[PDB]
């Protein structure tokens, strides 16, 4: 039974939590021992230790990854404590489930990636928009050439959570203490989904635009330094060509990482608002011609594990229970976990290298 | 003083609400139920199921499960001819009851149980889950806030093809006597659970139904499928409002097709459980934007909160369960009436076989 | 020689008519019809609109129209009261009938008309438009084809929200003396003209039906709602198959909301007519590729290559009608029969008046 | 006075043309144009069509269908390599030009045309079926009424599978001298006339494009693919707001997918043309109702009473092409601009043929 620390009691803290408690529910095997929640103030740590199944908790995070009875750390703490946690938990010796993104700079993920090889041990970046049954059995059908050899790509994330110009100045649309916007809130995903789906990155040539440049703070304005939308033409190491944006200014979207694969011989499309529908074309005769609904069901990868009936539709949330045992499985030898910091790193220079594009209005090479 | 949980049966409804009493502290807070005893057959199917479930242990005595003194609530999800039989042995030995629906095979047993429910003084609650999503909570809601104004008509339909293949064996589920109900069994229920949540009480059906595949591969010969593959009927409810309804387990293409609608004399209310995360809401607006709403399931509907704090991040068929058990839980802790009780289901099952009866006899039947 | 055409009535069907008839060769080939007469009142709106509708002549009086040598088909767009004596009268004179539904407020006239069509052995079509769409006309010849193997369900609907406003005046059609059915007349003889072209004739409903708004504004008062806001029905096809039904005048949202799917043994169909370009298909498949297919109109339906060589090109309502035409010009030509003619016409009378009927008495109506 | 018309070409446009002159006063009153010469090869193809179209006489002599005294007005439908000696011609004759996309198959071309058009004092429209639906005239509004706020993003797509067949044999049409630009030319000038309509002019792009079929079948052999199957571009407007673009011919399943988003300050405008009386509004509002407004088109749209008086009756493709003969009419009438005239399309060239020359040379083209 693997020994679990968490590290953030927050949503995405929830998420993870909800996820170990049910894996081996799903898929098998030995519960997950929950043996310490780490958060402030402490009574809070506390609190949610009782309700989430946790051991104990503890305001002491360093505590928590050296804690002997602990195998593996999920990090969902904000994004600049990252590297720190993260680097702490492999030093112990203890496998990394590491919310996005490893850092806010790509120097930092780098030490990241040279410490996760040294210390021999599973980290996992939670890219959860690759666990869904919809997206899974689209890589495997593209792997069988159901739409032959992939031509372009079009893909997009659009929500909307900061369209209000109201909203408040925050350290967060600073470079310095947040690093990215859009292309790190919600780029960072969509590369997860588009190099899975068409490999590596070439290159890119990328624009980018703050939409609301001043926010409320205190009493007057504070300036955002990143970026609210952005957008690039994308060419794959494979030759084949891109399109890609993120927006969080995109108003009346929510969770719309929608994605689209063209091929020789079909496409296939996605839109995560409905994430339990693919949508598949391949030449048909003329009489029946047309793109099919493919509704989510247990003939797509993890969904038998949660319900043996078509159509009850899979949640946010189970993505999450899917991560947990790509892990379990990985930590005890059983299949390699995707993204690992190796790859980590790499989605983290591509969406650096768009915002570098977008700055200097010149094509970035990888 | 955690709730402790007894589970019986392990299927497709057992490790639903497995997974549901494993997180339903995780999502709501409190403390988390103690899974006590899981109970399935054989036995080496407990103890492994009871092991990665995180049960305390397994058994193949369901009578046990039922009686151990560290169990408070009873998670029944076996075959609907033991329902009765189980549900009245977890009351008699003083334990709450979670029974998935239906209540029993007949109006009689569901009307015992009933009694039964009424004399324990246990808290109980029929597992309705297609009542518990964000988008039918909100709908409700919408509804008693004059969302739509007076409602005039509601059309209802449940189709699924579980047994569209006609070489799908025959079962004991498939005779009258050992299954009950066909296709108003599993999948009517469901949809009188929603309409009359909707729509309040049916005063009045008219029903006609089909088995259309009459004769499945029964070890090599071949047995009568007795009960229903489809049934549609027309609705009056007491309020004197019009109603259209149907399921089927032979509709192709359709996996969970629970879609309703509700028309009123200010807009229309309209929803497709294959899409659970999308309420379409009319209502009148100038010209020049008049048009349906699509309503992304998010934090302003019931429940959704709990789960996740950002819109659109789509709500899961098992999370249903997460609020059932949730709903349960504040009930029996005295903070809030759970629905359908044993009360409210004999309700049900009285207007599904009133379905069943009126397409027997080709007559309406009353309420 | 070319068709000589006739059209009573310049109001909107009167103009679809009109549009149809000036493109029907342009899509189909042969002579363009001859625009002979155009009536209505008044005179000055009649010899308005025969300019700018391409007819030679205008004129208040429907029977100089109907009667005129130069006419052999006459298109009557009228108000549903007079649709019996204008097709009686242009039967009379020998002339082909494109009747706009109803046939009649009433079966009995219906009947009367029906025998005169007999008599006359001339060629009558109903204006059923809904049926004329490539995509409906696909769905018919898929089934024949065993597409979705032998029906087992129906289920249709009619929605439009044309009078769900309370605060919309009375007018005369409210009244059943005058106006005749309500939703079932307006909504549901269209949703019948469908249904039994894909499941064959009906054999047995039963009926509900509600007026839901009983009063409406009338000359600084109220007066009384007399025909129905909307009905469903339960039917039994001649064929034993069941089927759901209903229509509405007060379901609001909808436009036009003619929605239908037929439930078979080896698959299922289903269409909306406010997306009249999709038919959507469902046969069993492997699992990993399951699902319903979107069928998105093109030149492989029938009538849409005469309108457009590529696919995806919208057809259109109007376009309908034109295909309308070309059916009654190709039966007047004797080369293919046009449905539903008066007989098969005078059946989907008998069956909305049959609804009516069943939710009045609360009791089933057979047909058979 | 009724407007003299001629037509050059029978094809999908052709034709197209045919049934928009045929019915625009059915549509919106007033006279009949007179369809005097249709003109197609060889003569007795236009001599067939001319009956069935119901033009006055068909030839093979194009110079005549521009010459006639009895016509004021040349359609222009034929393949793109003859636009700009026909357009001249026929503008030299003192005619009005309605000239099918492209202008011409060159920038240098079109440049001459444009100045050939501001010496004739005749009115000039280049055929951009896709800038005359209600949904799209709908969302020009209501984007000009600050309905969105201030528009921030577009994203727009023509995605069409006609050459995603690797068999489909060469042709003049697939050679850059004799096609000019490929799917840019067939597809990216619909998009781009649709885009500077919401967004404004274009100040910027930088493209990238694709030939995904290089060679195909030429009788026995094979011949190179000269022009792109694909292309996607980012854009920067005159008013500084960025842009997506892209085009393909070889988009599997696609057959008329012109599609396009305004994300604007205060809401989002989102359109498909396969689903063409759908636009889809979303605005801010109550959480608990929050969400996109599904606009059916209907009488409130600009062109849709014309047609119809009834909302959900679809609008079909071809009676956008009614509209843009009215706009011509109009104009003619000075009684209304028509947009895009030589000038206006001369910009649109340009923009695609900028597109064409960033992809080459990995290089922005800017415009003044």
């Amino acid at each position: 039974a693997l020994g679990v620390a968490l590290i953030g009691t927050g949503f995405m803290g929830k998420c993870h939590a909800m996820a170990w408690r049910n894996v081996a529910t799903a898929f098998g095997g030995l519960p997950p021992r929950l043996e310490v929640l780490a958060d402030m103030p402490a009574d809070k740590a506390h609190s949610l230790a009782s309700s989430f199944g946790f051991a104990r908790g503890t305001a002491d995070w360093r505590e928590a990854v050296s804690d002997p009875a602990v195998d593996v750390v999920s990090i969902t703490t904000p994004n600049g404590l990252h590297r720190e946690m993260a680097e702490a938990a492999l030093a112990a010796g203890k496998h990394v489930w590491l919310e996005k993104p490893m850092a806010l700079s790509v120097e930092d993920a780098q030490a990241m990636e040279a410490a996760a090889r040294a210390s021999d041990r599973r980290t996992i970046i939670g890219y959860n928009y690759t666990r869904s049954p919809a997206f899974r059995a689209a890589v495997d059908l593209i792997a069988e050439g159901a739409i032959g050899r992939p031509i372009h790509f079009r893909g997009m994330y659009d929500e909307d959570y900061m369209a209000d110009p109201d909203l408040p100045w925050s350290w967060a649309l600073t470079r310095k203490d947040g690093g990215l916007g859009a292309l790190g809130d919600l780029g960072c995903h969509l590369v997860s989904v588009m190099v899975s789906l068409m490999g590596p990155v070439a290159r890119v040539y990328a624009q980018a635009d703050t939409v609301i440049t001043d926010r409320p703070h205190q009493g007057g304005t504070a300036r955002v330094e990143n970026e609210d939308q952005a957008q690039a033409l994308i060419r794959f190491a494979s030759g084949t060509s891109g399109e890609f944006s993120c927006s969080r200014v995109a108003r009346g979207y929510r969770c719309r990482l929608a994605w689209e694969v063209q091929g020789t011989e079909g496409t296939l499309r996605f839109d995560q608002e409905r994430m339990n529908e693919l949508w598949l074309y391949q030449p048909g005769r003329p009489e029946i011609d047309g793109f099919r609904r493919i509704l989510t069901g247990p003939a797509q990868p993890g969904f038998a594990a949660f319900c043996p009936g078509g159509g009850h539709n899979f949640g946010f949330n189970e993505q999450k229970v899917v991560e947990a045992e790509m892990l379990r499985q990985a930590i005890a030898g059983r299949g390699k976990a995707w993204p690992d910091f190796t790859d980590g790193l790499t989605i983290e220079r591509v969406i650096h290298g768009m915002a570098t594009s977008a700055q200097t209005g010149q094509p970035v090479n990888f």
